[PDB]
């Protein structure tokens, strides 16, 4: 019993579909007055769990208690499908004969895709039959009444040309995933009636901490923590086969519960394919923070989209180059990607274009770009461009180049990628789309001493230093930091992980100095080159 | 249920010669039999959808249904006489006939045909073949059925068993193409014609050049769209209620901006799942290209003169330019956008591989064909230079040789675009353009006084909002030092000066944003 009020975020999509049904049935003068008579469709379409269902579901029970009364249809995909000849096109009839016979009334769809297919000459002829019958009672010789139809798909391009008109399928809605914001309204949402309630710097601090949850996922780590709480408290349950009594007061949820349900659980996005943002480890963080921050400054003096009437760029691109082994198609990219949020980032690299069997790279190019025009902003991400232009056949790269020049000059689309060689070392085709003079370079420069300090301040001395459950670790910190001042990325981390090891390899020496020795053995022992 | 011939706009020829049908048999009975006509009695119409076909029906029969001759009508759906016992299949169409007759004279109506009559094949079941059988020979068969006349109607005209269309059956066939420019007019004038405070006809007139690629419900909608948004504008008040509220019906009328922000919300529905090989200049870049515009279109007019009946014998064209003059990205859509009323057939990389489950040379005889078929149209392959090397030697040969056979006189433009001179082009291609004939036309750099047009909007009035000599200073300056700059430069000119005042928005006093014009003026440089 749900009545406009679990909804979260989404404000313009109801206020418009409180204009679609409900005007006409409390202010019938105005549309009168001009022969207005208001569209009566609509179309949904978006990736699954970004509540798809619930606003219909929220209109039909909140409709019903009227005045003005509303009645209800609601059919699955395909219903209407029997074994012999003349079933299939008379359920349909008979449907809208019901409907029209106590109207007003509301047809929902479910998943039209799965009923009325684009039209062809190769498959049978009963889809034919059938969609051409849906084709026709939608409009007809006679018009229907007050009947309002409600669709909802996952692909919206698999749906017939002929269906999406006015008089059909007038109105399109997009539903995305949802953004930083409306994260805390879903949260506040369901953990309402709780007598404890958690403060709201807590649920915005579990808020800028999940990305890429997507409405249901939100549900299920709500429920997921209570239960953890259910099993510390009381753990000789499972033992037991039989009735027991509780004692349901002072089984209160804490934040620590919270931390192991989001280690456990995964997104419903990054269950399919790997999503191509990752935040930097607690571990790069102090190596690569100002780096970072200095290339989203940059970024946000050529992208202007980026700050946070409307601003206008023209052709925004960008390119970071670097030695190898300096992290920038590594770790760079991937933390930026993670920094500019609500931008749907669609990735074009090797795994992705030969992941497919069934169809040409070259189809699969021209479906991302059209896509990325569709709901634009959006950042198109492609990786290693040193290596991906030397693999694919000539007619690829004509195509990639054609489409990406059709798009509108002033459309804010972005380009990112990466390189390893250096900007002159390659080919001349990449060359002309990358205009340094116009500032589309950055440059990656190795950290400076500051920084290399801090990256094993933490380790010496506070880990080694540890009790288990001190002046000359100082001249260890010393030549540790001296010794490592050429040293890329991956040298750098590989040194941190083989000190460690020996870390761990003293859980049960209470007497130091036992190991001290092995520590400095060891730092000169490695060498590496 | 009060259409009689009137809310149909646009459409002439065909009402004229539909009328002759079912009209003039019986107002002048007295002609045919002195030449034993017994005039055709078939019809069926096809086209792209949404251009009001059902209308056409909806109108005869409200029409003819109330008159001074009675005339019964009969309706069908696609396919509403298929039932389970093998019986009925077919004899729901028997009594159908001897109803229509036994009431003659009648009228039938076949509402999207496609679905109950496919050709005839042996990789499917009986019952579609029984029934396109007993349908074919039910028409006009041994029994001379008289006075009967049946419509249908589709989208997809291929998908007709061949049997059914010759003389006999279906007479004649009309096209239903999109509404041109005179055509949009008379339909909003039409649909907006119970109006109190009535718009004037040069609004009208202004907004119909507007809607382009627009067809009937399209517009219908529209003007439904306009009064919602004026209706949101006066009371904003409405959504944050549960109850009803007080009215007043005197301050709802409609004005210009409500128009462009439901057009600026709205998309045409014919390029909704692809999209059209057209697009006008925008506003921004509008100022700098309508003399080339110009010249271009009286150059298509001396070579092409469609633009006694005129005569002209292969038109064909070729834009050349030096790169980032602009000639494949802003010119030859212009040209396309502005020669409407002449269907398009884009062919170029992304349409000839971007589809699979086909062959290329397929693709390229089914759009020759179709733009034969639909005489005169316009064929247009840009970016030739590129176009000439990612493909085989066999599409090579069968485009070469697909061209040679149309029509000599048939109006069937040929477009492409070229960055390369003509010089360096290869062979087989130079021979196609025989510009001494006058079918190559180059292009130039815009001058001073475009130029000046260009910047003075933006540099003189939107730079000074309430929300002045050294202005004079900065655009001489601005201007002198971008004499030989490119279209790409010049745009990014344009969008780095707009930077600085978006960025200067809440500062109320100037001269704090003048100097960081001028830095951004001598700083920045381009490459050339
Ligand atoms: N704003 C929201 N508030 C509460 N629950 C939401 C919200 N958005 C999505 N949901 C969740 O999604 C469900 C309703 O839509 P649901 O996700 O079942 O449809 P969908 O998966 O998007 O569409 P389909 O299942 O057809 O692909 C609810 O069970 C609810 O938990
Ligand atoms: N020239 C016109 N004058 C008036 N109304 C028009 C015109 N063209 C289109 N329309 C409007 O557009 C609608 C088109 O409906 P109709 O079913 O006749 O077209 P259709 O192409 O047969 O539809 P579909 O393709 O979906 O079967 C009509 O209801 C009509 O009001």
């Amino acid at each position: 019993s749900v009545r406009f009020d679990s909804v979260g975020g989404l404000s313009n999509h109801i206020a418009a579909l409180k204009e679609m049904v409900v005007f006409p049935l409390l202010y019938p003068e105005v549309f009168e007055k001009f022969k207005i008579q208001p569209p009566r469709g609509c179309l949904f379409y978006g990736p699954p769990g970004t509540g798809k269902t619930l606003v219909a579901r929220a209109l039909a029970n909140e409709c019903s208690q009227g005045d003005k009364r509303v009645a209800f249809f609601m059919r699955k995909g395909a219903d209407c499908l029997s074994k012999w000849v003349g079933e299939s096109e008379r359920q349909l009839r008979l449907l809208f004969d019901q409907a029209y016979q106590m109207r007003p009334s509301i047809i929902f769809f479910d998943q039209i895709d799965g009923l009325a297919p684009v039209r062809s000459s190769r498959q049978d002829q009963i889809h034919s039959s059938i969609v051409s019958t849906l084709l026709a009672l939608m409009d007809g010789l006679d018009s229907r009444g007050e009947i309002v139809v409600i669709g909802a798909t996952n692909r919206l391009d698999s749906i017939d040309p002929a269906l999406r008109r006015p008089g059909r399928f007038d109105r399109e809605f997009l539903f995305s995933l949802p953004d930083k914001e409306a994260r805390k309204e879903i949260l506040k949402i369901h953990t309402r009636d709780w007598n404890p309630k958690p403060l709201d710097t807590f649920l915005e601090e579990l808020a800028e901490n999940c990305v890429g949850y997507c409405g249901a996922d939100i549900k299920s780590i709500c429920a997921e923590a209570a239960l953890c709480a259910l099993r510390r408290r009381y753990p000789q349950i499972y033992t037991t086969s039989e009735k027991l009594q509780l004692d349901l007061s002072s089984i209160n949820i804490s934040a620590k519960d919270f931390e192991v349900a989001m280690q456990k659980m995964i997104p419903a996005s990054q269950r399919a394919v790997t999503s191509p943002g990752q935040a930097l480890s607690t571990v790069v963080k102090p190596l690569l923070q100002n780096t970072v921050d200095k290339i989203l400054e940059a970024l946000q003096r050529v992208f202007p989209h980026a700050e946070f009437y409307q601003p206008m760029s023209f052709r925004p691109r960008i390119l970071i180059v670097g030695e190898p082994g300096f992290g920038q198609g590594s770790h760079l990219a991937p933390a930026v990607i993670h920094a500019l949020e609500k931008f749907t980032v669609y990735t074009l690299d090797i795994p992705v274009l030969f992941g497919v069997s069934t169809t040409s790279p070259e189809e699969t190019c021209a479906q991302v770009i059209r896509e990325a025009k569709r709901t634009a902003p959006s950042i198109v991400y492609v990786p290693h461009i040193h290596v991906w232009w030397e693999i694919v056949g000539p007619t690829l790269k004509a195509t990639f180049t054609t489409l990406l020049q059709n798009i509108p000059s002033f459309a804010p689309v972005l380009l990112l990628a990466t390189s390893d060689k250096p900007h002159s070392a390659l080919p001349e085709e990449v060359q002309e789309l990358f205009i340094r003079d116009y500032g589309e370079i950055f440059n990656v420069q190795l950290p400076d001493k500051e920084e290399r300090t801090k990256f094993f301040e933490d380790l010496i001395l506070k880990q080694a230093a540890k009790p288990p459950i001190h002046e000359r670790l100082k001249n260890l910190l010393k030549t540790v930091v001296k010794k490592s001042q050429n040293y890329n990325i991956f040298q750098l981390e590989n040194l941190y992980a083989v000190i460690s090891q020996c870390i761990y390899r003293h859980r049960k020496d209470h007497d130091k100095t036992s190991l001290i020795q092995k520590m400095e053995q060891e730092v000169e022992n490695f060498s590496c080159s």
